[PDB]
C-alpha cells in the first residue's frame, strides 16, 4: 500500500521511510526543497527507492501544499515540524505553521477519501511541561501552557507549538470522525542516515559537547531508540485495535546517570562529573509506555545501544570530534 511521510529528510522521517520501504510499502516522501542534495541523496540511495519512493515538494506554511501527495494514500505519517528553538518571531515562524500545517494535513486527508489512518508524531513536551514533575507520566497528562510561556525554558516555543497542534488535531478528529493516532516520543537517540546533526542529538550528546542550555531537557531525562520509535509508528498504523495517544519511551534516568554511562563508554571525551542543581537524590521521572506494550509492541534496544549508535554515527560523519 501507499503511504505519505512528511518531513522525510529528517532524523525520524528518513529512518521511517527506510523501514517502510523495507516492509514493502510504496512511500510518498515530502520535503521542502528537493534540489537540496544533502537532504535527498540519503533517501534516493535507499533500497527500493527507484521503484517505490517518490518525492513531493511541500511546506507547512503553504495552505493545501500536501493535497497532491496525500490523494491516493492509504495512510499518512505526519513527522515534519518547524525545529528552531532560537527563533526571534516564535508565534509566526514556529507556533502558527505547526498548528495550521497540522490542520491542513488533516483536511488534505479528509479531502483525499483514501486515507484510512493518520499517525501524528507528537512530543513528550506536550506531556510533562509543568512546574512540579510527577514520578510517572501517562497519556492522560498534558503540558501547562501558562507555565511554559512564562518560564521560557530551552525549547519552550517548540513545546507550545506541539502541544497546541496536538490538542487542535484531536478536536478536528473527534468532530469529523477521522481515524487519528498520535505517538509521543521522548528523547530520540540512535544511529541515523541523514548527513547533518539531528536536533535531538544536540540535546542527547550535550554532556559531551558541553551544551549546557540543553541540560534542562535531560536533567530528568527519558529516551527511546530511533529504530524502536519507527517500528512503533508502523505498528500503530497497522494495528486496528490502536486508538488515541501513545507514549513511546523505553528508558529514564537523571543527567548524572547518563553522564556516568558516557564517561565509562567514552573516556576520550570531557564529560562532567557534577551538574549544578542536581544531586543523587533527584527523582528519576518516567514516561510509561504501558498502553503501547499492552497492545503487543516490544522495545528491542537499550540505553547503551542508543548512545553508542548516536556517537558512532556522529563520528563516522565528522559531526563529533574523535576525542577531546
Ligand atoms: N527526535 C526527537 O528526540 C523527537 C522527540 C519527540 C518528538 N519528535 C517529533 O518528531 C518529528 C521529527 O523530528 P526529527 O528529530 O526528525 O526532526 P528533524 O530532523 O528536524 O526533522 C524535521 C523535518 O521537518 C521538516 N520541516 C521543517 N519545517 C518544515 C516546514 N515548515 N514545512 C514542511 N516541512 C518542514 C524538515 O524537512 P526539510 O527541511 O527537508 O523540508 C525536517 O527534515 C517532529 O514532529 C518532532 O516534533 C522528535
Ligand atoms: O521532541 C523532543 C522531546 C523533548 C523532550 C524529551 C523528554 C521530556 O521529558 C520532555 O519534556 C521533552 O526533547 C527534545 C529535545 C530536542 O533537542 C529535540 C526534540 O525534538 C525534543
Amino acid at each position: 500500500e501507499t503511504v505519505c511521510v512528511t518531513g522525510a529528510s529528517g532524523f525520524i522521517g528518513s529512518w521511517l521511510v527506510m523501514r517502510l520501504l523495507e516492509r514493502g510499502y510504496t512511500v510518498r516522501a515530502t520535503v521542502r526543497d528537493p534540489t537540496n542534495v544533502k537532504k535527498v541523496k540519503h533517501l534516493l540511495d535507499l533500497p527500493k527507492a527507484e521503484t517505490h519512493l517518490t518525492l513531493w515538494k511541500a511546506d507547512l506554511a503553504d495552505e493545501g501544499s500536501f493535497d497532491e501527495a496525500i490523494k491516493g494514500c492509504t495512510g499518512v505519517f505526519h513527522v515534519a515540524t518547524p525545529m528552531d528553538f532560537e527563533s526571534k518571531d516564535p508565534e509566526n515562524e514556529v507556533i502558527k505553521p505547526t498548528i495550521e500545517g497540522m490542520l491542513g494535513i488533516m483536511k488534505s486527508c479528509a479531502a483525499a477519501k483514501t486515507v484510512r489512518r493518520l499517525v501524528f508524531t507528537s512530543s513528550a513536551g506536550t506531556v510533562n511541561i509543568q512546574e512540579h514533575q510527577l514520578p510517572v507520566y501517562d497519556e492522560s497528562c498534558w503540558s501547562d501552557m501558562e507555565f511554559c510561556r512564562a518560564k521560557k525554558m530551552t525549547a519552550w516555543m517548540y513545546f507550545v507549538s506541539k502541544t497546541l497542534a496536538e490538542q487542535a488535531a484531536w478536536k478536528y478528529a473527534k468532530e469529523n470522525n477521522i481515524d487519528f493516532i498520535t505517538i509521543i516520543p521522548t528523547l530520540v537517540v540512535g544511529p541515523f542516515i541523514m548527513s547533518s546533526m539531528p536536533p535531538s542529538l544536540i540535546t542527547a550528546l550535550s554532556p559531551i559537547t558541553g551544551n549546557e542550555a540543553h541540560y534542562s531537557i535531560i536533567r530528568q531525562g527519558q529516551f527511546v531508540h530511533l529504530d524502536d520509535l519507527c517500528n512503533a509508528h508502523i505498528y500503530l498504523f497497522e494495528n486496528p485495535k490502536a486508538e488515541g495517544r501513545y507514549i513511546c519511551s523505553s528508558h529514564d534516568c537523571i543527567i548524572l546517570d547518563l553522564a556516568k554511562m558516557l564517561r565509562e563508554k567514552y573516556p576520550e571525551y570531557n564529560i562532567p562529573t557534577e551538574f549544578k542543581g542536581v544531586d543523587e537524590n533527584l527523582k528519576s521521572v518516567c514516561f510509561s509506555s504501558k498502553k503501547l506494550t499492552d497492545l503487543g509492541f516490544e522495545f528491542k534496544y537499550s540505553l547503551e545501544d542508543m548512545f553508542t549508535g548516536a556517537v558512532d554515527t556522529c563520528r563516522a560523519k565528522g559531526l563529533l570530534p574523535p576525542s577531546h
